[PDB]
Parts: C-alpha cells; sequence; structure tokens
C-alpha cells in the first residue's frame, strides 16, 4: 500500500486534498453549485481571463457604463458567483479586476490535481498516494537534515526573511529533494549563462499539485496585460518572507510549504521601476527588479554554479525604486528546473 | 390620517423606510445579527473610520506586517461582518479599504434615520408619517408640475445627462422644494460672495431623511484624508447623470433621490489631477475640478443672482485632465443651501 | 525749440535714440559692419526665427550633426555675427537656441522703432522732438507728484517690488499718462469682459517707440512655441519687479520705461506648470499662471474701477508649481489698453 | 636631434606647443592680458571650482538676484575674461556653469603642461623633444599601419562610428601603444574583477600632455556634481564618435587625441535616466548609461578576460532612456589601464 517516509505521506495528501481544494474555491465566493471541482477546466478559466484583459481596454480606453456593465456580467456568468444577497461587486477599478486576476490565476492549478486524479485508478497498485505519487511524474527525493545538502537550506531560510514580515516567523521542517519529469534535458541547454543562483518561490499549498505535473507556468497568454509589474513571466525573491507571502495563511493554518530553485538569469536587465515588459532588450536575458534591500553581497556562497544569497540583508544603494525587496523574473519554462521543496510553519503573532 | 399632498407622503414613507435600511445594511457583508441595526452609534462608526485611516498610512509606507494584522482584525470585529462561509478580506491592498471608506459614509445616514426615527411614538396626532414629517425640520412643499420650475428644473435634468453614463434612463416623476429649517439662516453670509450656481448631489435614499435632517456633512475629521478624490468636503456635479450615479439604484429600486441645492462658490481653485488637499489657497473659497466635458456656457441661464448650468454637454477643451466631468468641492457646511429634491425612476438598458 | 513739457520731450529723446540702438545689438555680437542698423527687416527676423523653430522641432526629435551643423549655417549667415577668433556657438543647448529667441524679439523691436525713427522727420514748422512725437500717434500727458494718480503708482510700484530682485533700488521719475490713436475702439468690445486689471510690461526702452506706435504685439507665428513658457501671447505681471527686470538697464543706462496697461483678463486658465498653448479651452479668455508668492488680496484697491493688485506680497497656497511669481498673457491684442507710462530709474547693485 | 621616431617627435610638440595653449585660453573668452599662462596656477583654477559649486547650491536650492551677481562677479573676478563689446554672461543657467566645467578642466592641465615644460628647459644635449618626452614619464611606441592590433583597432573605429555623426568622417593618422609608469601595478588590484573591457575616451589636445603625465584622473573636490549626468568620475564611450566629438576639432583644427583604455567595470549598476550619484549601491563598481542604440552584443571580440565592442551599432530594446548611446564610469582612477592613442583627422563638409 505504501512505504513513502512520513513527512512525504503528510505530502502527497495535501496536493490531492480534494477537500480543501473545495475550501479554497469557496474563499472567492463561488457557487459550488454550478462550478465544483468537477466542471473546472483550463480552456474555461481562459475564457474567464480574456474577458478580464477586455476590461483593462475597457477603462483604460474609456468605455460607456453600458460597455463596463455587460463586461462584468458575463464575466460573472462564465465564472458563477454565491455572495448571499449582496450586491455583486464592480469590475471598472483596476484593483477590482487586479483581484480577480488572483483568483483566476490560483484557479488554474486547481483544474489539475482534480482532472488530473479523476482517473488513473484501476490497476491495484498500492495506497490511494502511490497511485498518485506516480503520477506526479516527480522523484520526490529525500533530504536529510543532518548530512550536507540540507545544511545550506537552513542557512537560507534564517537569513532571507525580510524585516517587515514581523507578523509571523518559520520554523523549518521538510526538505524534499523534488526532481520533476525529465525538465533536465530541458534546463541544460540553458546553462550557456552566467548567473545560476537559487531563489525562492512561495504559493498555495492546493497549487503545489501541478507544479509537479508541468511545473512553474507563466500567465497564459488570454491574461491581463497590466496584470504583472514585469510582466507574465515566472517570478522569483532572494527574500524568503516577501515569497512566503505568497502563501496566503491564517491563524487556523500556519502550515504552507515553499520551494527552491535556480533559473538560467544570464544578463540581467535590472529596472527599479514597474514596466510590463513584452520583449528584452537584445542581449538580455532576465529581469531583475532592485528593491530597497538585499541579500548582503558582500557574503554570500555558491557551488556546483548555482549562487546563494544568504546574507543578512542589509540596505543597498538604490533609493529611488518602488520595490521594497528584489525580484527576479524570466520568460521561458526552458530556462528553470526545481531542486527541493521545503514545507514548515507560520505560527503567527495572533 | 394624514395631512401631507399624497406624494409627499410616499416620500416621508420611502426615507423613513424600516425594512430597506437592513436590507441595506446586509448586502454590505455587514452581520445584522451581531450588528444589530438599532446598535449603530456616532461614535461607534468614528471609531471604525480611524482604524481605515491607520491601516492605509502603514501600507503607503510598506511599513511592517503586523500592522495590518491586527488592524484588520479590529475592524471587522468593531463591525461584525458575517462573510458566511467565505475568508476575512484583508484590507492589504489599500483598495478594498475604500470600499469600506464608502460603507461608514452610507452607516452615518442610516445611523440617524434610525435614532431620529425612534423618539417620537408618543403624542399621536396624526398617522406616523405626519410625525415622522415634522422630524426632519424641513417644509417639503411639492412643486407644479406644470410651470416655469418644473419646466427649468425639468430640462435641467434631461440637458446635462451625459453619454458614457449610458445604462439607464431618466425621468423626473416629481420635484419638491425643500426648505430646510435654518439653512437659510447660515447661508446668509456668503451670500455676499460672487459665483453661485445650482449643481446637483445623489445619494441613496436611506441617507436622505438624515441629509434634510442634519443636512449635508463633510467626512469627520477620524475619516481618512485620501478617501476623496480632492478632500474632505461637499460635492457637486454639474452633470445631473454623473451625481445620479451615486444613488446606487438598481432593477430592483429604480427610483432614487437626487438633491438640487445653492452652492455659495465664488473664488475657485481650478485643478486637473487628483490632489488630496486639506486647505485652499489664499483668495480661494472652492476648489474645481476640471472635466473634459462640460455644459456650454453660453446658455446659462440666470435665476437672479444664480446661475444654472442647464447647457447641454459639450468639450471643455481641457484634455490632460483625469476628470470626464466636473466637481465642485466646497469644504464649510455653511456655503450651501439646498433648494430642491426630486425623485426619478431608471430606465435599465441592461 | 517745441510747445512740448520738457518732461515729454526727455520721453522722446529717450526712445528715439539711435546710437543707444546699435549698442543693443552689438552687445548681441551682431555684425554692424555687415548688418548695418539700417539694414534690418522683419521678414529677415522672421525667416529667421522659423529656423530657430525648425531647430526645435528637429534637435530633440532626434538629429544629425549634418542638420544642426547646417541649420546654425543658415542662420548665421542670414544674421551676420562677430565673434573674432572664437568658434561661433552651435544651436542645440535649448538654453543656447532659447538666447537667439531673447534675440530675435529685441531685434524685431528696433526694426520698428527705426523705420519709424526715419520716415519723415525733418519739418520746418517745429523740430524733430514735436514731429517724431506725432509719429508716436499717442497723445502723451504729464502726471503730478501729488495727484491721486501718481500716489496710486508709486503706491503699487514700492509695495508690488519682489524679495528676491534685490540687485536694485526704484524710484519713480516721470509717470505719464498716454493714449493710443484709436485704442479705445479697438478695446470697446472686451471694455465689456470681467476680471480687468492694471498689469505691468517691462521692456527695452528703445523698443516702446514701436509699441507707443503700434502697441504691444505678440511675438509672431514663425516663432517656436517653446520659445514661450505659455505660448505666443502679451505677457504681464503684479509684481513692479517681474517685469521690469525687462528693460534691460545697466549701469551705463540706469533710467528706463515700464508699462501700465489694462488687460480684459475674463475666465484665466489657472496653470501652475508650463505647457505651450496654441489653444485655449471653452469660455476661457486668458491664462494665470500660479507663483509661490502674490499680492495679499484683501489689500486690492481700485482706481475707477479697474481692479489693482496694490497689496504687498502675500505667499499664496499654491506651491510646487514652477513660477516664483504670478503671470497673465491673453492672445488678442485688443484685450490691451495702455493708460500709464513710467519712466523710473535703476540704481543697481552690479 | 631627437632619437624617437618622427611620428612620435610629432605627438610631443603637438601637445605642447604653447601657441595652442593659448588658442585655448581665448577660445573660452580669457584675458590673456590680464591671465597669461604662465600666471595660471593649481590653487587659482581650484578656487573657481568652489565658486562654480555655490552658483549650483544656490541656484538648485534658490536664493535671489543679487547674490547670483555677486558670485560670478566673484568667478570672473578671478579669472580674468575679455567679452569684447558684448554683455558679459551670467552663470544660473543650470548648464551655464558646465561650460565652465569644461573650461576648469582644461585649464587644469593645460597649466600642467606649462609646468612640466618649464622645470627642464634650459637643459643642452638632444632636441627638446627628448627633454619633454621623458618628462611624460610614459613609453610611446608606434604601433605599425599593418600592425595586426592595427586592424583590430582601425575595426573598432568603423564600427562604432555613430550614425547621428554624419557631419565627419574619420582616418586613423597614427597608433600609438603607451604605457604610462606605475600605472600597470596601481591596476593590479583590479584586474580581479570582471568585465575589464577596451573603451574609449576623447579630450582635447592641449590637454593631453597632463593626461598621459598624470593619467586619467577625477574632477576636484571643489568641483561640482552638477557638471556631470552621473557624477564625478572617469567617463568613457564604446562609440568612437561620442568621444571623438570630445576632441572639439573644428574646419580649422582637424586633428584631434583620443585615447582607448581597459577599465575594470565589475558588476554594473546600470541606470537610464541622468542622475547624479554619490555612493555606489553595494556589489557595484561601475555605471553603464544605457542607449538606444549600441554596438551589436553578439560581435564582441574577447582578447583574454578583456571584452572588446568592435560590432557595429544596432538598437536595443531600450526605449525609454534618456540616451541616446551608451556610456562607462568608475569611480576610481586605479580602476583604468590606458593602452593605445590615436592621432586622428576629421573631415567635415562645411
Ligand atoms: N511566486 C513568488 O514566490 C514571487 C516572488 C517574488 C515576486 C513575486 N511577485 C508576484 C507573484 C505572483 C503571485 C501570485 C500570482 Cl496569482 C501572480 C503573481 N509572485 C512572486
Ligand atoms: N454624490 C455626488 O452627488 C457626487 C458628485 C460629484 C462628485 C462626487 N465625488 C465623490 C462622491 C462620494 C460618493 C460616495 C461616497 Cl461613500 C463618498 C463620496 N460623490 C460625488
Ligand atoms: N514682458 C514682461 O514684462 C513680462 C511680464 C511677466 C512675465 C514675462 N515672461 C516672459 C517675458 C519675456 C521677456 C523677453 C523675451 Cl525676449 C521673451 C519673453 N516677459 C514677461
Ligand atoms: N570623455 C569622453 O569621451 C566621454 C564619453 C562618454 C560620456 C562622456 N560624458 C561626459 C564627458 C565630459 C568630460 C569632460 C568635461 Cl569638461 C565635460 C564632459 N565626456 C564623456
Amino acid at each position: 500500500k505504501s512505504k513513502l517516509p512520513k513527512p512525504v505521506q503528510d505530502l502527497i495528501k495535501m496536493i490531492f486534498d480534494v477537500e480543501s481544494m473545495k475550501k479554497a474555491m469557496v474563499e472567492y465566493e463561488i457557487d459550488l453549485q454550478k462550478m465544483p471541482l468537477g466542471k473546472l477546466s483550463k480552456r474555461q478559466i481562459q475564457a474567464a481571463y480574456s474577458i478580464l484583459s477586455e476590461v483593462q481596454q475597457a477603462v483604460s480606453q474609456g468605455s460607456s457604463d453600458s460597455q463596463i456593465l455587460d463586461l462584468s456580467n458575463r464575466f460573472y456568468t462564465l465564472i458563477p458567483h454565491d455572495f448571499g444577497m449582496k450586491k455583486p461587486p464592480l469590475l471598472n477599478n483596476a484593483d477590482s479586476v487586479q483581484a480577480k486576476v488572483e483568483m483566476l490565476d490560483n484557479l488554474l492549478d486547481i483544474e489539475v490535481a482534480y482532472s488530473l486524479l479523476r482517473g488513473g485508478s484501476d490497476d491495484s497498485s498500492k495506497d490511494p498516494i502511490d497511485v498518485n505519487y506516480e503520477k506526479l511524474k516527480t522523484d520526490i527525493k529525500v533530504v536529510d537534515r543532518d548530512s550536507e545538502e540540507a545544511e545550506i537550506i537552513r542557512k537560507y531560510v534564517k537569513n532571507t526573511h525580510a524585516t517587515t514580515h514581523n507578523a509571523y516567523d518559520l520554523e523549518v521542517i521538510d526538505i524534499f529533494k523534488i526532481e520533476r519529469e525529465g525538465e533536465c534535458q530541458r534546463y541544460k541547454p540553458f546553462k550557456q549563462l552566467h548567473n545560476r543562483r537559487l531563489l525562492w518561490h512561495g504559493s498555495r499549498t492546493t497549487n503545489f499539485a501541478g507544479i509537479l505535473s508541468q511545473g512553474l507556468r507563466i500567465a497564459p497568454p488570454e491574461a491581463p496585460v497590466t496584470g504583472y509589474m514585469f510582466g507574465k513571466g515566472i517570478y522569483f525573491a532572494d527574500m524568503v518572507s516577501k515569497s512566503a507571502n505568497y502563501c496566503h495563511t491564517s491563524q487556523g493554518d500556519p502550515i504552507g510549504l515553499i520551494l527552491l530553485g535556480e533559473v538560467a538569469l544570464g544578463n540581467m536587465y535590472e529596472l527599479k521601476h514597474a514596466s510590463h515588459i513584452s520583449k528584452l532588450p537584445k542581449g538580455k536575458h532576465s529581469v531583475k527588479g532592485l528593491g530597497k534591500t538585499t541579500p548582503d553581497p558582500s557574503a554570500n556562497i555558491s557551488l556546483d554554479g548555482v549562487d546563494v544569497p544568504l546574507g543578512t540583508g542589509i540596505s543597498s544603494g538604490v533609493n529611488d525604486t518602488s520595490l521594497l525587496y528584489n525580484e527576479y523574473i524570466v520568460y521561458d519554462i526552458a530556462q528553470v528546473n526545481l531542486k527541493y521543496l521545503l514545507k514548515l510553519k507560520f505560527n503567527f503573532k495572533t
């Protein structure tokens, strides 16, 4: 039925916990009585995403309340909502839509874990976990907290944690040398570039499912342009906390998982002001966003090629930037490979 | 029974309407249970505001994370919210905080209608109505549907209806020549001030009972300063529709109330960009926001010592501004003196 | 000699100083020996204007050394310059191409005072002063150092003398009453507009002959819009010293002339930033640049009606705007009506 | 006579012609009468630097008119000028000082030359050439026209010659391989940095005597930051034409001198908008100005650690940058090792 160490089990389930996946669709106010996990789909969410963009060009170009209104109505039709007896919010405030973008985004992954799990259960193998874990196509290699590799990972978390995120705290618990389904032959031609470094990348536990079926993806095409500060692409941080801030956990759930991986940054194009990048300047490969504080460069290990900014993040010279901390964004899925997949508690400050 | 011309009665009961008030609070995601309508308090609200003002300051300074945490919990608790099955919408985005600034503004009058309501269950000289009528300390004397005034007033409504404001059609149902007791007395000084014209003012119907009672009021000190495009004051539009857009009358409640008052402006301070200010430049008595559309002035009829921009919408010749229509914002509750109240029906083309 | 008040004569002996003309040109580095005073022409200078304009819509719009080099040539050949053994300045520094604008302006005026100065002023009856007077086609009368009028002027002068302009002390020598032949008939329409004030206007003395003959003109079309802060129009001030800084007086020539005209402002367009107006917004009849300082408003007095801003300088509530002091620009020449022409002597601190 | 190859003999005499020195002094209107070479002085020029920056602070911090006038006086009273019969320019244009930064910069070297040229003149043996050659304390050797290096340097020129610089062609009259005494080891410590490359530097001929004897240096402490775009440092280009322009040659004086040095940039703090740097963001070594057009990135030609941008100039993604071409700044003089010296003729068609 099984064999995976306890920590692996406490994981394989979280990934397919069809229960939570519901409490999540609920959080976004969905009428789970017309839009259940069973009738989800990329191609549908995609239509949702597209409606959202036809609303960005709406306000911007200045559109008749009629048009603004129609749009908002279609969106709430192709994506049912359960408000109760309260007036359905408006979608013409940029902030309003962005809220929806975040929503539609966290959804994408969900459609996977289910449709991906709504089958494959026939050849009587082992306990439910094995039949799923197997389809992960990800050798969830195990790591020891008292050997070598992990030894370093310890340092990372501890230091890369911002002073402005003192609303909770971390506590290393599980390290697992995750290894995708041959994403190796993919990230190899992307060695031809300097700048190999391990950065974070947090998310919602309900998401870490498809993050393995076909790793970190970039906002599909139909996504709104002004949806991201540096455009549609994979985002990374050299500050654990900041990336943790993307786990979204409450007092009754101080236990989400994070991830660590290296990207082929090559020659990074660093901005200090928001820009919805479409094409990289010729010669450039990635984009860095200079924040007001940064892992002290004076100190930071490395090896095997990759680099690690694990120095008491101090204040950089940049002082006309909008960001508070750094950001790294590459625009080619094949320009990244996942190495380790942590997980720790968030014991807040209620 | 009653001694108010039929229409004036349908009005008394409409604004002093029991059920609607509760119908209005629920939709705001308020938990009637823990938040009993008969428990609203003038100070209980001003306490809420200040929480918001602190929530937007620290957010516009990327301060700490233990600010939104604590501050968010507090608010939702002071003002009992029943998200039912949804997750408490953190007020971090510094955007959903505005929708909150709004609600309170509303709650303010709701709170006044009630108190004012619950205070005359004693003597019984006439129908409940007439009793609640002597409470608005105002003279609501109907206007002869067929006369100059109606013609003027009605033509005003029709002419300054803006195009981009398509989704609803307007049709005057009845005009009321209101006269708040004493308003005439404090407005007296300001009539020696040049530049005073009839502008519009919309609002939810459950706020009128308190408006006719204590008149138009600025946001309290406690409320944020970045809550209103041009600071805390009494707003006015010269575009009927624009001001009607603030009645929030839906398919279910197709009729709202619009207020026509006389404003002592004088030396206006032009602006094309939103600028949250707390004071006027020397020699400045009001602030005027420039819209790309405005009433043609060559048609500014002068109701004896008062102007009326009944001039059909036209191009102002300004274009680098961020307003599609004008706004007038006074900062002394005395510079105002309401003259007309009107009932209208909204014909939606959704 | 002549039946003209001694004073009126000295004013004439002033404006009609030919030698002082060449002096100007010289200070500009012009080659009199190639461009003799008697060789000036309006089309020349005008055609010179377009070159500067052509540099604008070229220089900053991205250019080629060849062009700037070429256009700079076309310019310097068209208008001779003597720099001696020193490679002549190349037009492409904005501040550089800008002086040429300040240069050309002063030039267009010299030519007018010149062609006028000699067109038929050598008759029997009376001498030159008398003959050249009538050329001015403007009544000129003396005002007494005791007339309520003079007391207003003097008051207006000393009170509105800015504080940054501390490099000289003023002293009114001879006040004069004037009236251009047929300007009243030209100002009659606007004579019935609102907001009329006594604003200043400073100019180089050897320009007056043309002004008292042609009235204050607008920089010809062919001038780059960018060569002027608020588009091409007439400029006035409420700080005597702001327009006085334009009389181009040295110690050699410490006595200058300044104007007090009646301008029909109407609806001003309150701008605090700079823009190169080409068209005006509806209803607008002028533009008023906002400055950090301004005359005290409650100090405004009135002479014959016209609001005169003789109120001691005050800090305005508009601090961010570019201008340190106010400005007024009208774009139709008929909105101005010269009344008083002063004759004051600077006391320098150079 | 001199035992040095004639070509070298020409450069020594050229960069020591006391006449072309004076031609310089006059180029700036400097009064040679009351301000002759022999009277120049390190202390003097420096003191004017302080004044020059006084004009900066006082101008960007405001003040009044009387002060601006006094500082200029103090400047001219220090460095005598002869403005013929023109109006003595006023320094306040915030860039009218820039032209003075240039002057004072030149004056320092011009002064140096003269000083070296007199500390060892009354000697006897060979032509004063070998006498001045040794004073430079820098080995100079001719690079054979058909020397492999020659084909590379020339390639660089013809390739990195900007298209907007079409007001002159370029021909390499001479190529030199110089080696300043001492500079080989004060640079050694920076030979460990990364991104060491060949970059251009163009300056005045009368300026080279000191440059070879003191090496390229950064503006003094007294000197004002406002005089430079990215602060006091040593600048470089990768577009020979860009550096060419700084040789200030004319149809009269067509021959100029430009340098090729290998700068140790390391980790560049890349900007794209004018900024007067003070501190260099941690981890940053140099500064890079981004240009709209740039030497083809995939054409780089490395020479052991030292990269060479000889690729034709094409376009880079950057479009919001304020620059037309790249730029390079190091804020430590020891971070630059001079290598070659070209003597080239310009070819204008004017
Ligand atoms: N993923 C990270 O750890 C992460 C690190 C750093 C910056 C990020 N900026 C935006 C987002 C982001 C998160 C969720 C969604 Cl839906 C869109 C963008 N993530 C980020
Ligand atoms: N209501 C009007 O007639 C009105 C007219 C013009 C401008 C306004 N700007 C802001 C608000 C406003 C609306 C809702 C809330 Cl809660 C606060 C302010 N109202 C306005
Ligand atoms: N003329 C005034 O008295 C005067 C008053 C007020 C503002 C002005 N702004 C610019 C110029 C101005 C002056 C000379 C040149 Cl050549 C161009 C513009 N004059 C002004
Ligand atoms: N030297 C170059 O070829 C050169 C290349 C690139 C940028 C430069 N920016 C400023 C200056 C500069 C140097 C001295 C002075 Cl006085 C003024 C400007 N030179 C530069």
